């Protein structure tokens, strides 16, 4: 009566999350009608689980709803939820993941919460000093070590006006399990809108394997292509040359997803992806007041951190995001019984499309991207 996969704690907790995050990924689009969208939403939702922690009933309530905890029965939800991190942010999935807590200055922290938020989230409070340019650099250096230096360093001055700031920062490059041939690599057509058409770099693999379905009422044709670490990236491609995409942005759920997933279907494809390398640095404060959270931004109740009343003032997210032809080895060619007929297809990503990242085990969203324009902001 239910989905052996989601019984899985560690999936269930990932769909409640990666739920949070589709969400949150909506929000932002419907307010970057004309710019690419580039979210790694896990970090933001897992510094809200972590400040979560330090919360009395009302306040950790919602934070929990927000987060599709109300549809969980776990005795440790928070050690669950250090299993899916150091699942997913394992050496393997390439994907770096950090997510930090920062209070204001000369804040008096309970060690009762330190001890927790270091058991399960691996992280430790930051309290600030005051100095504008100290406190920048320290965070800059701060998401050099996690990210391995590869997000860009911040210019954005911190405010002075800072009760509880958020940061969530992820990185992701990762190789495909068949390289693309970089001399098959070309300068093609890619269609922004109906009128409007630029030269982008095009990686091309005329025989492609990989897992396929149309569907007609999203009116949009769906692709998957694994990735090494056990994680994979579903394409969802509009037939026709269009920036709205918000029929399709409607329906993404965990569980869409994964029914997606399960009907896709084996075929062979000329296919063509654009190489990628974007990054993004802003701010989701407002995408998350109007996402049933503006109780943290008015007098929520962190009496679990400190005994001065403090709220939630700023949620920062910088992400970066990157493939290109590099793949383990090149497609297996197996002994095959002789068969008549082929059924070929295309699956042109020249024309804007939206991208999951997922992990396979536990179905995490790990990354998601509106690509309006593959060359970047
Ligand atoms: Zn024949």
């Amino acid at each position: 009566e239910e989905d052996p996969f989601f019984k899985v704690p560690v999936n269930k907790l990932a769909a409640a999350v990666s739920n949070f995050g589709y969400d949150l990924y909506r929000v932002r689009s419907s307010t970057s009608p004309t710019t690419n969208v580039l979210l790694s939403p896990l970090s933001v939702a897992t510094a809200l689980s972590a400040l979560s922690l330090g919360a009395e009933q009302r306040t950790e309530s919602i934070i929990h709803r927000a987060l599709y905890y109300d549809l969980i029965s776990s005795p440790d939800i928070h050690g669950t939820y250090k299993e899916l991190l150091d699942t997913v942010t394992a050496p393997q999935k390439n994907l770096k993941s950090a997510s930090r807590i920062v209070f204001e200055k000369k804040l008096r922290i309970k060690s009762s919460f330190v001890a927790p938020l270091e058991k399960s989230y691996g992280t430790r409070p930051r309290v600030l000093t005051g100095n504008p340019r100290l406190d920048l650099q320290e965070i800059n250096n701060w998401v050099q070590a996690q990210m391995k230096g590869k997000l860009a360093r911040s210019t954005k001055e911190i405010p002075d006006e800072i009760s509880i700031l958020l940061l969530g920062v992820a990185h992701f490059k990762g190789q495909w399990v068949t390289k693309f041939d970089s001399r098959k690599t070309s300068l093609e057509d890619f269609y922004l809108d109906e009128e409007r058409t630029v030269r982008v770099p095009m990686m091309s693999d005329p025989k492609a394997v990989l897992r396929y379905g149309l569907d007609s009422d999203l009116s949009c044709k769906i692709a998957q292509l694994p990735l090494t670490g056990s994680m994979s990236i579903i394409f969802f491609l509009p037939l026709k040359v269009t920036q709205n995409l918000t029929l399709i942005e409607e329906s993404l759920t965990s569980e869409f997803i994964h029914d997606i997933d399960r009907e896709l279907k084996t075929v062979q494809a000329v296919l063509t992806v654009p190489k990628l390398k974007l990054s993004y640095e802003g701010e989701v404060t407002k995408s998350l007041q109007e996402m049933k959270l503006q109780s943290l931004f008015d007098s929520p109740d962190f009496s679990k951190i400190t005994g001065k009343p403090i709220k939630l003032t700023q949620v920062e997210h910088r992400a970066g995001f990157e493939w290109n032809e590099d793949g383990a080895g090149t497609t297996p060619s197996p002994g095959l019984q002789p068969a008549h007929l082929t059924f070929p297809l295309d699956y042109h990503l020249n024309q804007p499309f939206i991208f999951v990242l997922r992990d396979t085990d536990t179905g995490a969203l790990l990354f998601i991207g509106k690509i309006l324009d593959p060359r970047g902001p």
